[PDB]
């Protein structure tokens, strides 16, 4: 029996010596070294400095330049105000509560950052799908006679909110939970263990299908289609250099995407399945927290491969960094 | 009497209690709290991956680039491994020993971190200078017939070095001295202290003339007569509106590097003399740290400013980072 727990925690580690205390009250210096605790704020020091500037610079550039406001981008600044949830409901409570060792907010700020750290991370990951979907629609044309328009991007955005909280709220009421994860500094759904009080077995896969499979396939089939329809063109185009050029970009971009959310999700997604056919074994408070240091890096990464290596988006913000010019 | 003085530190704190220990023993928690500590370190990890990649980039991308392998870039180079003397001889030690509430390799530790952390934001801050002197010999050609090349290239860098050392040697021999600094995790030139036995007050005018004001004054008269010369040639060629661009862009960016060289030693400018003057005053580890801090990102920001802003570098680098096209 690998760990100690309460009412509302698991901690990964043995109270065989008497020395465990809740996550919610006393530092869990026994679970890891204190630098260490100060690495993990040091990582969400790194993760606020880069993911609030860039993220937030998307907000206000929109908001500068006419050029960008079209239907199509509407799912991008989702995208910026999910990673900002991520930045502030996340990632500096953790840099607070790292600081001092547990999780100083109590159970009820359990649930509370762990509603908007995974309402935050599952908005981003929804519209990764949802974009996907419309440029599919866009550019596949798969439904004749149809043109996408405000109306639909508002849906799309909408779509984003309702997935995301078909994910964080059930917790609050009672399918699954938010405990403390990892070095207990932050909370998240409870995946790992099976309470069976709140149904985290049911839960898990539901998660595992739903906002996983269902995500990966889409995200694949859409973006396959795609770089399909445009080999297919430049193919039938071959003296069109232009066009040459346009079929390579668009295939490296999509590989980019496609790797990317591999990157984001699969240590999250290999770890809770193994986990769940593994469940006699022991799992470390450290090991624990990396998939979770691999997803919540996408709040710097996805902005940079979806909002700066747009031409569109780029362009304005080097206009606006500089002031009005070149 | 602010502080407690041992034979090869001061601490910024009072003895009066009987809590201060030597910065070389054990942690100075009562200089500040441990998450202070920890934000200095967190600190320490975001300047190292910035610091890291943008200046190993550069060099890197160099290697790839024949383009870029030119006599006026020489210096740029320069800047970047100065820079990375910086991330490695300072940024990751004062990360382990912060994390440590005190500097726990020694008085020799002292000397050997203080050495190289000095020596390289003191070629870092040559290399400025240097680069602007050719810039102004070769822009304004002030002597006529010359033509600048490799040979002179090399000087200029070798000269970054000559003064360099003629900042960072004398302390190790006896010409002001290194001690721990601050929150006495890193070690740095004692320009606060009136140490008579090494003479640090001749040192600390010597080096607020020789290693500020000269390079001040170099720095403004090389891009003051710059942007002279190109408004003047801009305002005979009107009818060419290029050139007419070009005059905007150099004195914009003129105007960064003017005002970034400020932004890095003016604090230290300010303290150094205030102290000075102020002498009987007492001064905080904190208040210690921050002209630190504004020196030490120039690690990053230099090649922000001075490399990737930098039309040649960034094309080059733009195309490695994407694997060989774009
Ligand atoms: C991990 O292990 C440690 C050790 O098992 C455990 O800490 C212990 O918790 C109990 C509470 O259940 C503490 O017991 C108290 O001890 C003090 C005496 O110092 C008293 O204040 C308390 O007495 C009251 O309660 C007793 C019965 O529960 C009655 O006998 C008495 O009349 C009072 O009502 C009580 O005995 C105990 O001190 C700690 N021990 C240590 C070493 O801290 C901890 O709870 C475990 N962690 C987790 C995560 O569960
Ligand atoms: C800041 O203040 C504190 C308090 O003033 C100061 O720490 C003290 O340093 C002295 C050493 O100079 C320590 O004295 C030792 O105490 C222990 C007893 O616990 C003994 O090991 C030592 O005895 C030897 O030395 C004595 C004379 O120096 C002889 O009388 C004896 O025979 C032995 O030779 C010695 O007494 C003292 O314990 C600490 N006190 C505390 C509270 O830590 C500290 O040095 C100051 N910090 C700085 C930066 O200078
Ligand atoms: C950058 C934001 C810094 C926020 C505050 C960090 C405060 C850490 O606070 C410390 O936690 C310790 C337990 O670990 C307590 O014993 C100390 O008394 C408490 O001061
Ligand atoms: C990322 C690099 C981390 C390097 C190691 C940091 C080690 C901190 O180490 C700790 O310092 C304490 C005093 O402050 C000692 O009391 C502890 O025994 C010691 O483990
Ligand atoms: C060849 O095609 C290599 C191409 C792709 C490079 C894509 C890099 C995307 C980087 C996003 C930001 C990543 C780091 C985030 C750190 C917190
Ligand atoms: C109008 O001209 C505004 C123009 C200048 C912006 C120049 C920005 C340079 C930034 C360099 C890197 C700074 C941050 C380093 C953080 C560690």
């Amino acid at each position: 029996m690998c760990g100690t727990e309460g009412p509302n925690f698991y901690v990964p580690f043995s109270n065989k010596t008497g020395v465990v205390r809740s996550p919610f009250e006393a530092p869990q210096y026994y679970l890891a070294e204190p630098w260490q605790f100060s690495m993990l704020a040091a990582y969400m020091f790194l993760l606020i400095m880069l993911g609030f500037p860039i993220n937030f610079l998307t907000l206000y550039v929109t908001v500068q330049h006419k050029k960008l406001r079209t239907p199509l981008n509407y799912i991008l600044l989702n995208l910026a105000v999910a990673d900002l949830f991520m930045v502030f409901g996340d990632f500096t409570t953790t840099l607070y509560t790292s600081l001092h060792g547990y999780f100083v907010f109590g159970p009820t700020g359990c649930n509370l950052e762990g509603f908007f750290a995974t309402l935050g991370g599952e908005i981003a990951l929804w519209s990764l799908v949802v974009l996907a979907i419309e440029r599919y629609v866009v550019v596949c044309k798969p439904m004749s006679n149809f043109r996408f328009g405000e109306n639909h991007a508002i849906m799309g955005v909408a779509f984003t909110w309702v997935m995301a909280l078909a994910c964080a709220a059930p917790p609050l009421v009672g399918w699954s939970r938010y405990i403390p994860e990892g070095m207990q500094c932050s909370c998240g759904i409870d995946y790992y263990t099976p309470h069976e009080e709140t149904n985290n077995e049911s839960f898990v896969i539901y998660m595992f299908v739903v906002h996983f499979i269902i995500p990966l396939i889409v995200i694949f089939f859409c973006y396959g289609q795609l770089v399909f329809t445009v080999k297919e063109a430049a193919a039938q185009q071959q003296e069109s250099a232009t066009t040459q050029k346009a079929e390579k970009e668009v295939t490296r971009m999509v590989i980019i995407m496609v790797i990317a959310f591999l990157i984001c999700w699969l240590p999250y997604a290999g770890v809770a399945f193994y986990i769940f056919t593994h469940q006699g074994s022991c799992f470390g408070p450290i090991f624990m927290t990396i998939p979770a240091f691999f997803a919540k890096t996408s709040a710097v990464y996805n902005p940079v491969i979806y909002i700066m290596m747009n031409k569109q988006f780029r362009n304005c913000m080097v206009t606006t960094l500089c002031c009005g010019k070149n």
